[PDB]
């Protein structure tokens, strides 16, 4: 699945790992993350990500 990175700090959201302590199981896409998930790492709204691919 798909790659995503926070343009503020760096950290990766893997769509196969999902975000678990966060309550996001693995396999969850980006798109399918609720609209106030953020950032675990600095808390940047999902504005501030990028998805990694051309
Ligand atoms: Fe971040
Ligand atoms: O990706
Ligand atoms: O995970
Ligand atoms: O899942
Ligand atoms: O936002």
């Amino acid at each position: 699945m798909a790659k995503w990175v926070c343009k503020i700090c760096g950290y990766i959201y893997d769509e196969d790992a999902g975000d678990p302590d966060n309550g996001i199981s693995p396999g969850t896409k980006f798109e399918e993350l609720p609209d106030d998930w953020v950032c675990p790492i600095c808390g940047a709204p999902k504005s501030e990500f990028e998805k990694l691919e051309d």
